[PDB]
């Protein structure tokens, strides 16, 4: 990651990209009958096994203490969901294709309380993704920055050892950064408008940040699931042996 | 803002700076006698008069129609103070500048239930801060970015001025995206040292976000001060006449 090249880090991160999942209910069924927030919940618990997968695949990120990956999936989950969310929506205005057989409108949202407000932000960036035409390429990045950035700041202590972490890690953003910008040079952008574009995309994941904490105060009082802590859970999913090598 | 120089935004916007205000309390009296809340929340309220007074003097702000500039400020307000913080605190380690004459560790955060994890975010963005040596300039330019970004991506609806609205916006950012650029290759960096300074301000900018988002959760549940709705009380501040002029 600090040694691999712009070309190498854009292939790792196509490579680790996770797959697309459907909606697990039966098709031969109507739909008042279903849960939304049931369907979602299921879909969204799903996600997350792969998300660790696709983690671990990201340049840096597992030569992080197993402590600290913890924290920081802990921390992006949510908006690791959401970007995935908004850019499998991008080719479908108006909608959000939480999955190939689960295509929502706004009205479906207001089908859960309090959960059309979080549909009109995602649609909303959506479009903006559309309207920038935002690329695979650019996509990867970005999600491989809000990984290592979103929980950078709340490491509590800072010993040695997390010293030496957090170098790691701004270490490996200035990496994706330098491949950002060789992304788009080689599509021909101008220099002036490669940091035009850089700054673009970053001002987003202050939005999809926005849309994560709005989230987790929605989902934050209702059925969901909030057996186990989320860090013990992580954990055991991160924390696997080598046995099945 | 759109055919201004980055030597005029830069200067633009240094002169534009709000004042420092100071706590109001009697400082010949106690202190276990004082409500950090009731402080603390006198001394926002006092700030938010300057901070409509910047808004307005930040390049193409006042271009926008009235409601824009509302929800903006809506939007970014909380950003806009806590960014303010961290800068006057970057010079006291452990400590929080509220004001000249009430400087706070994480300890007297503890006084207020639900408040030292809020210090603790903003502490830790201030040491960030110090460790990129962020500068005057830099500073101001990221608080106007902040202003235009945090509520561009939610305008409700979308109307041919709505439409010019987002676009005038996204043209000033995009100044002063050239204009922290500019600032960086003035200071000698190379290339790949200011797009990568670039996003690692930008990327600072996502946890200010996240700070003010938590900080608006926990203020949502004390006296703090709900009267007259905040888009009522803006409007009023900025629909201003040119009487006194
Ligand atoms: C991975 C964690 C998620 N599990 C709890 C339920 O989480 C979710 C439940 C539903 C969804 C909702 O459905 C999905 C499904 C897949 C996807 O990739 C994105 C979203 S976003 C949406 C959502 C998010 C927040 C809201 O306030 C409203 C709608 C997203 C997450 C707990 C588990 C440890
Ligand atoms: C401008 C709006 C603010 N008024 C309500 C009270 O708002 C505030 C009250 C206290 C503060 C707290 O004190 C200050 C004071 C000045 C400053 O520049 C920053 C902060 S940050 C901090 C804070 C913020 C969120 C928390 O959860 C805990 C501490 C910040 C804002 C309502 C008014 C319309």
């Amino acid at each position: 990651a600090l040694s691999l090249t712009a070309d190498q880090m854009v292939s790792a991160l196509l490579d680790a990209e996770p797959p697309i999942l459907y909606s697990e209910y039966d098709p031969t069924r109507p739909f008042s009958e279903a849960s939304m927030m049931g369907l979602l919940t299921n879909l969204a618990d799903r996600e997350l096994v792969h998300m660790i997968n696709w983690a671990k695949r990201v340049p840096g990120f597992v030569d992080l203490t197993l402590h600290d990956q913890v924290h920081l999936l802990e921390c992006a989950w949510l908006e690791i969901l959401m970007i995935g969310l908004v850019w499998r929506s991008m080719e479908h205005p108006g909608k959000l294709l939480f999955a190939p057989n689960l295509l929502l409108d706004r009205n479906q949202g207001k089908c859960v309380e309090g959960m059309v407000e979080i549909f009109d932000m995602l649609l909303a960036t959506s479009s903006r993704f559309r309207m920038m035409n935002l690329q695979g390429e650019e996509f990867v990045c970005l999600k491989s920055i809000i990984l290592l950035n979103s929980g950078v700041y709340t490491f509590l202590s800072s010993t040695l050892k997390s010293l030496e972490e957090k170098d790691h890690i701004h270490r490996v953003l200035d990496k994706i950064t330098d491949t950002l910008i060789h992304l788009m040079a080689k599509a021909g952008l101008t220099l002036q408008q490669q940091h035009q574009r850089l700054a673009q995309l970053l001002l987003i994941l202050s939005h999809i940040r926005h849309m994560s904490n709005k989230g987790m105060e929605h989902l934050y009082s209702m059925k969901c699931k909030n057996v186990v802590p989320l860090y013990d859970l992580l954990l055991e999913m991160l924390d696997a042996h080598r046995l099945h090598a």
